[PDB]
């Protein structure tokens, strides 16, 4: 009747002023140091990144007696080279971490010598820091490698020296002397598969590794410094070709992604050594392979998750994940397990007979689950005190929830003889397993989450959704005692938090649905005696700050499982109107879009369609993260199929609560994960949704990698009927016969989930005569980074509802 | 209001209407033989299947269609053809599955075709006797790995016949299965940039040339037989090379291709003469690669591409074509083949056969055709015995015309082993006469299979031309010997595609006319021996015989007093003073005329659908049309899209005030490949006059396409600044519509001739300019629709778009 909401119909340069008006990082990365001076005014000095232009390396001082400055470290400069064109190798590093900020995106440090290391421009920086007041100039290292010099790192043993990758081998230089040397000689693009030090595709994009190398904390005494890295030939991986930026040259680039059932990158772990002597020259290099074949050592390991050393540097360790990602253990490596590799059988068996039978690898860990093993960051190695091994580790498979766990496993060693070669089938004796942290919530240690532990006191700290999922706060838990966790930061608020080594100050970026990020320095004041109930007193702040914002709702199931979401409300709302509904989808796993942290930065375009009296609601389904494993192995070999189900048991219940939804003009919007759900929603239920509009969509499983799919969708060998299922290339004949009900985007450059998956789409359309509306983003991979594609996409989204909602 | 409104249809409903709307012998070869049939008349048809090889029964009434071929497929696993053979396919607009191009060696009477993977054959009258039931075809081995493009039987000797295989020429024996390679320019991608044989993409896409190879039609005796071969050696090393996604979609891999852009380097050419020989027993005993003494390309400086090439009838000399960059200067020289020496190793080697060569042997540049415009490559070159020969020469007067050259051949005696830089007319032969056997503002056809025949007996050439009308072709016969009296063969009203017996006593004719579906009808030349010119063409038998308004064709003169013709699509049951919807339906590219007197329903069925639902729909051969001679041509130098859409204005306002059931405030200009691009001008430079544009695989950006065609008109980048930038529609995005729903843009996403690039790159400057678009992609098509589902579509998208849109 008059009570159906109506959009103001405008013209398209009409949507192109209003979303012109939409438009109309904060401080990350953070180094505290304390200023050695009694009587000086300054407790510590805080750096890092940040903008007012581009990110750089700033500083604040914490005064001993509130806003901070921001003093700026660099003489002027510009870490963004020319029109922000970056490399081939360095622009293919900032999808894989999805970063959208130019200028110095990470930097590696060493408070003892003060030497900044960071890539910058097309080549390396650095700079030194007594303390300093005004800006200085950033020397440039100079090389004589042809390419761009990819992760660099900091020898920590000896600040002289650092490392990085050039044409995907390990180099070692000296800042000092500027002496450059090749560790590692596996390349001379599909003639060179071989290489040594890189994390490959499918580790960067689906494991978080982005490094391949791992320097050795200590060195040994000339003195020795040695490097983990790992060894990879990607010689029988799948070859695909996706379009150059270079739209002009017409050429495409080659790619080694392996499609799920497809050989992933034969892998192995290996030593780069070196030595040098006092006046710093590197005098010799070694290349060091495992005694035995990786393969053989460790057979049924497909992917290296992560590795590193402990702090002595005595042992190597490595996390190994199987093929199914159902089986994960972290490996002692002792460095002498590790032989000088040559082609001379006869003086390989002598470096062989030589390796004592005592040293062996310990597997001093396991994980074992019937869903996937999340890969946490956190292994915390306490130096050996008193033939044994203490370490703290994430594990969310022993309850179904990532807790903290003080772990002690025996070492005691069976004996071998290394000349002769054998096939075995490691594992430690685990002397106990206590528990720190329990319960229905759960402990951060993913995506960079990380804890920090004082030994001096025997606390861990923490990041957790103990409080509520809505929200991660900081906690401190004692490893000595299993008591009481005490939390930090105070609720109503999401904190993304930053604890000093010296654990006498913490930094916290944190925001609200309805406030917008602040990034305040509590320090931790109170008795010594009683270090468990310091208590955080606020002492500086660092950043303060049409948008109305939407609110949390949580509801039940016909399962009774509890859901939470948001609904942005439609702008001066009139109870009684029901309203057009924009459902923004995304329900992949890995991602939780419904959390107490301000959306109006990312989601700017939400509350644009509110603002214009859509009713966009969100809701985070079973499959969704921060939820725990049962709730997340929901999605597992059946993508596609639960995840609409509570869409729509969301949408529903948001008509009875809200009650200014028109069920009868619900559109289903989302990209990536989103894109492929807003085309099973219009498959599965057209009765619901009216209009799709899919963005970067998933149409073939087939063609997506191996490690996202194997983990949930097993491989296709194994799960046919849901491939198929989940596939909404193939089930094309129930997508509509009306037009206008569907509108795909695709960035033409994507090489993440590649535009063959609209291009199949279509194709599959076109056989079973369905209309279809296409936008391309010609300029664009798997996310949008130009400003004036982002304009159109939305002055798009916002005619194509008017028109046909 | 008395405006028509198209009914407004569901997308079930208009895949339900094109649906149901959508419910010729060529390759002819004449054999005399006695009983009832006087000839038997072979060719390639496809009998209401696949296209395949028959023969008729010419007897002394309708001809059968006789299988030659018993129950065979000549088509691989449904249309899944090799990378390199369904390119073929594309660059001669190839859409028929089965035998598409077969050789013929009439006195052995040997037939020879690419068939599924590998070669095919089947001997029938000569010496062996005439088939009554369909024969087997035998399958000719090969040693070879990949397959092998582009079959030739050898002239001279029928039991020898030649191949490309991996870029490399081979020859064969069919009775001994002895196979042979006689060159070796192939050993990898782009480290592997030589090649002999093979005519480069752009000779296939721009030059009409699909072989670079050409037999020697005689033998010599050297002191064993020896056969020649005349090749195009390639190197295409220095030439861009660009990736187009293959077919294997699921592959997710690309093709590279050696694609010159305009202002690039071209593919470094030269001719090699590669000699073998044979014994009695007809075994291959010593092969020779040879070249010309001086390196090609200081022997011929200034030569950018070879267009054509062979040899006299006895062998005398081998001809070639040559043309330069701009393409306005033209050559043909003969090669004596005591011109080209065995390619050695060492230097000394190279000076001791060079001194070896008589200084009386030479190239003679035989003929020099110079113009303002541009030169189009002409098919036509007829040497005589003796050098007399007739040759088409659009040039000389502006329309394509038959001439009778005498050229002399005296020699400058050359020394040949010292390094030689010729001046600016080095070998050109002095004319002795040149007698045009044609004339009038009328054109010879002489391009894209046209072809004369000669009779040597009597002194006739036989033809096809427009003098009647540029909308029919027809057959005429003159005489070279005497240029007087031009006889015509075939009957006015309709427009005929003609093919004579080398006997030149029958002839065939497969013609059709606006209004009536094609016909092929046999026509005997009969009339006292006294007079050859005039013998009456006598109808003997028919091949073929025999919802669809056919359209109306008009002509109108411009306000430059050009006369333009155009065709109208009646709206079906049209009530006069209705004013009904317009599609404008645009090439506007040269080569192309759409307007003439031959059938249309095949082709542009959609034109006819579009007028069932009542749409207007108007065709106009605007200035840059083809069949009106070079200065109408000539109308586009250095101005592609800047002088059509003028004329398409022109004759849309004259088809309002003829015909007055037109309605100028709803009309929307549609076309493919140079129409897209017209369609694009159109609503930049119109906007007032079209509605809405469909664009389909449109040239947005000029630096972006190939040298042979973009440089033959809008000259090069650095030297037509403003005409690439006038002409280039994706730098005009400013001025598309800031409304939504009037641009419609279709690109096929393996369109190797216009790269998607082309889409993609305007889609990009949409964006920047904040300018509305929607987009179709063909992702299992290149520059055309071949798979059905695909086109259905399209032409339901076409009905869609213009009936929700094209409005008030």
């Amino acid at each position: 009747p008059a009570a159906r909401f109506q959009v103001q119909k405008h013209s398209w340069d009409g949507l192109r002023s209003i979303i012109h008006g939409s438009r109309k990082k904060a401080p990350h990365d953070f180094q505290f140091v304390q200023k050695t001076d009694e009587s000086g005014p300054h407790s510590h000095r805080l750096y890092y990144l940040g903008m007012p232009r581009e990110n750089s390396l700033l500083y604040s001082e914490i005064p001993k007696k509130l806003l901070l400055s921001w003093k700026q470290m660099l003489d002027h400069f510009q870490a963004t080279p020319h029109h922000g064109v970056y490399s081939r190798e360095e622009e293919l590093l900032r999808e894989r971490k999805r970063l959208g900020v130019f200028g110095i995106t990470s930097y590696d440090f060493h408070s003892e010598s003060g030497l900044f290391l960071f890539q910058a421009s097309n080549s390396l920086f650095h700079c030194r820091d007594g303390f300093m007041v005004s800006p200085m100039k950033p020397l440039e290292i100079k090389t004589q490698c042809s390419g761009p010099r990819m992760d660099p790192k900091i020898c920590p043993a000896d600040p002289a020296f650092f490392s990085f990758i050039n044409n995907s081998d390990l180099w070692v230089a000296n800042i000092e002397t500027g002496e450059e040397r090749r560790l590692t000689f596996c390349h001379q693009v599909l003639d060179d598969p071989k290489s040594a030090g890189v994390a490959t595709f499918v580790i960067q994009e689906e494991f978080d590794r982005f490094t391949g190398y791992w320097w050795c904390p200590t060195a040994s005494w000339l003195k020795t410094l040695r490097i983990l890295y790992e060894e990879v030939d990607e010689s029988e991986v799948e070859v695909i070709h996706v379009p150059s930026p270079a739209l002009e040259e017409r050429k495409t680039d080659s790619y080694r992604y392996p499609r799920t059932g497809s050989k992933n990158p034969k892998i192995a772990l290996k030593l780069a050594e070196f030595q040098t002597d006092s006046q710093g020259k590197i005098v010799s290099t070694q290349e060091k392979e495992l005694v035995q074949p990786f393969s053989s050592l460790f057979p049924k390991v497909e992917y290296i998750a992560r590795a590193g050393w402990t702090r002595d540097g005595k042992y190597a360790w490595a996390m190994f994940l199987d093929r199914p990602q159902q089986w994960l253990q972290l490996v002692l490596l002792p460095p002498a397990l590790f032989i000088p590799s040559t082609e001379n059988e006869e003086q390989r068996l002598a470096s062989a007979r030589a390796v004592p039978r005592n040293v062996q690898p310990y597997v001093v860990y396991e994980e074992v689950t019937n869903v996937w093993i999340n890969v946490h960051d956190i292994f915390y190695p306490f130096p050996q005190s008193e033939d044994e091994l203490c370490f703290l580790r994430a594990n969310e498979c022993k309850t179904g929830f990532c807790h903290l766990y003080k772990v002690t496993a025996v070492l005691k060693s069976q004996g071998y003889d290394w000349s002769e070669p054998f096939s075995p089938g490691f594992k430690c004796p685990i002397k106990e397993e206590i528990a720190l942290t329990s319960g229905e919530w759960e402990v951060l240690a993913r995506h960079g989450s990380k804890i920090w532990v004082n030994e001096e006191t025997k606390l861990v700290y923490f990041q957790g959704t103990k409080d509520t999922p809505l929200e991660h706060h900081l906690y401190v838990v004692s490893y000595e005692a299993a008591g009481e966790i005490v939390r930090l930061t105070t609720p109503g608020f999401s904190h993304s938090c930053s604890m000093s080594q010296n654990f006498d100050m913490f930094v916290s970026h944190y925001s609200s649905v309805s406030t917008p990020p602040c990034v305040h320095v509590y320090k931790l004041s109170g008795p010594d005696d009683d270090p468990l109930h310091k208590q955080p007193r606020f002492w500086a702040s660092m950043m303060e700050a049409d948008y109305v914002p939407p609110e949390i709702f949580h509801f039940h199931t016909r399962s009774d499982v509890r859901l939470y979401g948001m609904i942005y409300k439609p702008h001066a709302l009139q109870p009684g109107k029901k309203h057009p509904t924009v459902l923004f989808v995304y329900g992949g796993p890995q991602v939780q879009l419904v959390n107490n942290s301000f959306k109006g930065i990312k989601y700017l375009r939400l509350n644009t369609l509110a603002s214009l009296g859509y009713a966009v609601v969100v809701i985070d389904g079973r499959g969704s993260c921060q939820r725990g494993l049962r709730f997340e192995g929901a999605l597992k070999n059946q993508m596609g199929q639960v995840e609409i189900e509570d869409q729509v048991e969301g949408l529903q219940f948001v008509a009875e609560k809200y009650g200014f939804i028109d069920l009868s003009r619900v559109a289903i919007h989302g990209w990536s994960y989103g894109g492929f759900l807003s085309l099973m929603g219009l498959i599965h239920k057209p009765q619901v949704f009216k209009v799709a509009i899919a963005g970067a969509p998933v149409t073939v499983w087939m063609a997506y990698d191996t490690g996202y799919t194997e983990r949930y969708m097993d491989v296709p060998e194994n799960n046919q009927h849901g491939y198929e299922a989940g596939s909404v290339a193939l089930h094309v004949e129930k997508l509509p016969n009306e037009p206008n009900r569907l509108l795909i985007l695709h960035g033409f450059l994507d090489e993440n989930v590649h535009f063959f998956h609209t291009n199949f789409l279509v194709s599959q359309l076109i056989r079973a005569g369905k209309p279809y509306q296409l936008q391309i983003y010609p300029n664009e991979r798997h996310s949008i980074r130009c400003p004036e594609s982002g304009e159109h996409y939305e002055v798009t989204l916002l005619h194509f509802l008017q028109e046909y909602l």
